[PDB]
């Protein structure tokens, strides 16, 4: 019944609430994770909170 | 400098400009082709799915939701 989506502190009473939460916030909600999938990147797939930060980060690989 | 290492991409280019344009066009602003499960302790280890529907079915392993 508790959310373990990295960055999420949400705890619930029931499976049905967790299911609705994950669908609402983490699947269909505003995208808040922007991962660099560059092979050997020292971030190790740790997400940025905004696309702009990923764009700036890509200058390090190019 | 010239070659893309974006997970599941092996485009190689002649110039830095070509690589910069490729990354922006395909990996930043292109159709999304990576769907990561950020569930703590997930055995996938943040390895991406190709499609949103695949992440949706995968979530039922963390929730226990019957299909
Ligand atoms: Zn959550
Ligand atoms: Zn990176
Ligand atoms: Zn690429
Ligand atoms: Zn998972």
């Amino acid at each position: 019944t508790d959310c373990r989506w990295d960055g999420c502190s949400q705890e619930f009473d029931s499976q049905e609430q967790l299911v609705h939460h994950i669908n609402s916030e983490h699947i269909h909600g505003e995208r808040k994770e922007f991962v660099c999938h560059w092979g050997g990147c020292s971030r190790e797939l740790r997400p940025f909170k905004a696309q702009y930060m990923l764009v700036v980060h890509m200058r390090r690989h190019t």
